[PDB]
């Protein structure tokens, strides 16, 4: 803390606390991760790899102290919750699409990189004014908040892979088209409920094996029969809403892949283009893509 002026507290972790900088040698802005802490092992995912990609928060500096160590990243001054609560939670159409492709690209680049969202969720999506989507480095974990938590881990799964993301990109695809949370449960119990009233509740046609799942026969589920998605979210067209289908699966193994969510027919208006450019460079670099005033 001399080359820095730390400013106002972003947020807070078990882990680690957030706070807003600037540098006293170029005016810029950044953002101070203090990883809270004899000796203390770190193992943050930011300093084991080096996640460059234009949507993932990049990485600047690092500062030891007796007491911590601070990361030195970007600042962008908005996250997706308070994005879409300054709109008053209606996000132009257009710029819904712009923000889950850049999404779908973080998540495919940590995927491919073997690293893990623990808690994908609005907060640890942020924004900046030329309408980027970067991951915020927390809760990026290798392979080794129940809003957000698919229905098979919680009905006792062993497999803890990057199929759970894509059910959290569905949750945060349909939060960010409606402007509310898909499935907002409070115990394990109703969340399950809040699912099973907009997907159906499972039979051994649509998930094998759930009959013999000792915890679902004990919760007795009404036989609830699947609600059209693009009933629920008016905003969306066809395509969307079978982006969203393709997301939501019950079955992790069946959830589309990042990569294949980024080659499905609702992102054919973004161009050829934005599929052969390099990890590092903005999506925003094409003429053909811009974001639009909300
Ligand atoms: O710009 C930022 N670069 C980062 C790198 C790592 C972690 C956070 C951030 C960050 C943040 N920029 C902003 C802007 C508005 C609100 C929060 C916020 C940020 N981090 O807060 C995320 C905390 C997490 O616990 C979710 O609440």
């Amino acid at each position: 803390m001399e080359t820095y002026i730390k400013l106002d507290k972003l947020g807070e972790g078990t882990y680690a606390t957030v706070y807003k900088g600037k540098s006293k040698l170029t005016d810029n802005l950044v953002a101070l991760k203090e990883i809270r802490l004899p000796c203390t092992a770190i193992r943050e995912v930011s300093l084991l790899k080096d996640l460059k990609h234009a949507n993932i928060v990049t990485l600047h500096d690092i500062i030891h102290t007796e007491k911590s160590l601070t990361l030195v990243f970007e600042y962008l001054d908005k996250d997706l919750k308070q994005y879409l609560d300054d709109c008053g939670n209606i996000i132009n159409m257009h710029n819904v699409k712009l923000f889950l492709f850049q999404l779908l690209r973080g998540l495919a680049y940590c995927h491919r990189q073997k690293v893990l969202h623990r808690d994908l969720k609005p907060q640890n999506l942020l924004i900046n004014e030329r309408g980027e989507l970067k991951l915020a480095d927390f809760g990026l974990a290798r392979a080794k908040t129940l809003w957000y938590r698919p229905p098979d881990i919680l009905l006792g799964s062993t497999d803890y892979s990057t199929q759970i993301d894509m059910w959290g990109v569905g949750c945060i695809f349909y939060e960010m088209a409606t402007g509310r949370p898909l499935f907002p449960g409070s115990t394990v119990e109703e969340q399950l409920h809040f699912i099973f009233r907009i997907l159906g509740t499972p039979t051994e046609e649509t998930w094998p094996g759930i009959l013999s799942n000792e915890e679902f026969k004990t919760y007795n589920y009404p036989k609830y029969r699947a609600e059209a998605l693009l009933s629920h979210a008016p905003r969306l067209d066809s395509d969307g809403a079978d982006l969203l289908t393709k997301l939501l699966q019950f079955e992790g193994r069946n959830r589309i892949s990042a990569e294949d969510a980024m080659k499905h027919p609702f992102f054919l208006s973004l161009g050829e283009r934005i599929h052969k450019l390099p990890d590092t460079t903005s999506i925003f670099a094409l003429k053909e893509i811009q974001l639009q005033k909300e």
